[PDB]
């Protein structure tokens, strides 16, 4: 998910 991303 562009290394991490927590939410959307």
């Amino acid at each position: 998910r562009x290394g991490x991303x927590g939410g959307c």
